[PDB]
């Protein structure tokens, strides 16, 4: 009843930084050619939709957030072939347009096509699908997900299994996927080894979880808000540190823990002295860390490269490495055969127009993700 | 005879930062409980030898230089059991003591027992051997081989092929090792990668020798020294490019040459600059960087970590990643089976008397490695 239509939907738009969502009218336009209108069902709250509102994460303004979720597909423009009208489907920020440099390569995943290096906050033709008090809104990361219906290009949307509970699934559009990838496929842990995960929010939560899978014998979770320990032990971690407990400097301390370095660390908070920490917590000579965090806008670290020369391994990834829509689907498959849990995840439920109030749970520290449902 | 006996010999000792070697009469004690003496027979100059000169590597003075190199075995300490009397042998500048959980780890060869990390100039016993004018001489890196004799502690010598000719073989105690481990061990360059070389010096060209040996297609020789490609083509570069010819970045320059970044990238000079470059010019998705070069002391790069997060790999080695003990030996074996050429490296071959005119030859451009022969 809407194909070919202008939709007239509620969303949170971003006015400005620093400021609440506003949830108000927007026209959502209808899909072109080799693109996808969606309805949505759940988006969850990320903390990279955060930095959007902080300045952290640098996006056009005004703009709808949100890259997390999972909905079902209204309609299809000319020339789409991987989903259909009615399909269950998540967005991916991370497209896969199967053709690029990267796409074609083994490891790689991070699609030329991506929003994310360089935002321009639009579709790939460089246009908006979105209106707002007629004036046009940018995009987010291809997705756009914090809208009753967003417009994506097909290679930014994924299939999945018709019976998936999609107030879960949701997950793995961004923070599940993100942090169990770093770990099972970016770090690659190993059977017995110790592993540090510095930040226990939704994504190291999914770290942890990724290691434990992996036969980590020892996760040692890092996080300045001890609240957050409980439950980093529920998903596998042996022991968890608050750097403020601490006199010497938390990588000292990590050091002398694991008896001169851990194996595997992770940064997975977004702050420039904990990525150089991480780094240098684990083994000189043969320690790996994975940058998961995002960091603030256009700023730069500095580090000893002696970190390095020793033989220490650095590296980052987006969406945890995995090739989003291949990927996507089987991570789903996987779910639904018990393979991982979400639930975990899951600290607060609530409807899409108490979004602010999610991101309040969020800002405080009480939440991992909240589920907004439409 | 000489064995339980102090020797008298000559070495160059380095007294002070910035000043030349002087050449003269050292005493050189007996080997203790597991040590090794040894009439060294050629050595090579490694720029590392000259950044100890220049403090850019800073090791207790007054020492005798000298890692890179070959002798024979002139006598035993108590309990030693890998050498004997007569043999050939490399000192180990990264010893292997086969018992730290660097040695147990399949990946590590940068051995606890390492004097490179917090130097000592010391043999492992926290003592010296060298004595000249009545006062004490630092040992360097455990090896100290600009000395006609040597004392090392047995971790820090293997045997190798008693046909082995010293006079190129040496170069298997530094250079070659490393370059060619760097591309082969630690990079694990592919075939038919693009890879990018910076510094063309004696190690650089044996990490071209090591992405020639790995099939790499293409092999980018960067030198600000355009002396230095006629060589680097004749091992295996396809091109050279001399930052100094070009109004943009030299990152951006290979970016384009490799239709968005090359594979693997090696630093190979010890520049902050050359470093935080050459990871900029790897695919920013899935390209790998190795540091080879030792930066200058106590300085720290600036870099912007989203060239990891897109998912750049960083790492570094010492001596190529080999596991020094076993892999020599084996490297010395290898060259005799005609697998890889060390005369390319080889442009100057000096008396050891001419160690500083073979320094002067390294700091003007002249030279690649020069071989001092006792
Ligand atoms: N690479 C990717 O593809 C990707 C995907 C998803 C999220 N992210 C980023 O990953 C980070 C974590 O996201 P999230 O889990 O949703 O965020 P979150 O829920 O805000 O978790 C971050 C955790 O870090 C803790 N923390 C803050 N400061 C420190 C400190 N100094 N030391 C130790 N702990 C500290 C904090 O208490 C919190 O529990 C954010 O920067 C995201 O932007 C990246
Ligand atoms: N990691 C290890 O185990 C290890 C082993 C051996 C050597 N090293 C280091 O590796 C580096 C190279 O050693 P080497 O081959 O004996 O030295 P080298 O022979 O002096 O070669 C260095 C090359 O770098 C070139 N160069 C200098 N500045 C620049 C620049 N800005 N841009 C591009 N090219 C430049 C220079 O012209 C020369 O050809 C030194 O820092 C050594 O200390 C490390
Ligand atoms: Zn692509
Ligand atoms: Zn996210
Ligand atoms: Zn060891
Ligand atoms: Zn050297």
């Amino acid at each position: 009843s809407t194909a070919g239509k202008v939709i007239k939907c509620k969303a949170a738009v971003l006015w400005e930084e620093k400021k609440p969502f506003s949830i108000e009218e927007v026209e959502v336009a209808p899909p072109k050619a080799h693109e996808v209108r969606i309805k949505m069902v759940a988006t969850g709250i990320c903390r990279s939709d955060d930095h959007v509102v902080s300045g952290t994460l640098v996006t056009p303004l005004p703009v709808i957030a949100g890259h997390e979720a999972a909905g079902i597909v209204e309609s299809i423009g000319e020339g789409v072939t991987t989903v259909r009208p009615g399909d269950k489907v998540i967005p991916l920020f991370t497209p896969q347009c199967g053709k690029c440099r990267v796409c074609k390569h083994p490891e790689g995943n991070f699609c030329l096509k991506n929003d994310l290096s360089m935002p321009r906050g639009t579709m790939q033709d460089g246009t908006s699908r979105f209106t707002c008090r007629g004036k046009p809104i940018h995009h987010f990361l291809g997705t756009s997900t914090f809208s009753q219906y967003t417009v994506v290009d097909e290679i930014s949307v994924a299939k999945i299994d018709a019976a998936s509970p999609l107030e879960k699934v949701c997950l793995i559009g961004c923070g599940f996927s993100t942090g169990y990838g770093s770990a099972v496929k970016v770090a690659k842990v190993t059977q017995g080894s110790t592993c540090a995960v510095f930040g226990l929010g939704g994504v190291g939560l999914s770290v942890i979880m990724g290691c434990k899978a992996a036969g980590a014998a020892r996760i040692i979770g890092v996080d300045i808000n001890k609240d957050k320990f409980a439950k980093a032990k529920e998903v596998g971690a042996t022991e968890c540190v608050n750097p403020q407990d601490y006199k010497k400097p938390i990588q000292e301390v990590l050091t002398e823990m694991s008896n001169g370095g851990v194996d595997f660390s992770f940064e997975v908070i977004g702050r420039l002295d904990t990525m150089v920490t991480a780094l240098s917590c684990c083994q000189e000579a043969y320690g790996v860390s994975v940058i998961v965090g995002v960091p603030p806008d256009s700023q730069n670290l500095s580090m000893n490269p002696m970190l390095l020369l020793s033989g220490r391994t650095w590296k980052g990834a987006i969406f945890g490495g995995f090739k989003s829509k291949d990927s996507v689907p089987k991570l789903v498959a996987d779910f639904m055969a018990k393979k991982f849990a979400l639930d975990p995840l899951i600290t607060h439920v609530l409807p899409f127009e108490k979004i602010n109030e999610g991101f309040d749970l969020l800002r405080s520290g009480e939440s991992i993700r909240t589920i907004l449902t439409f």
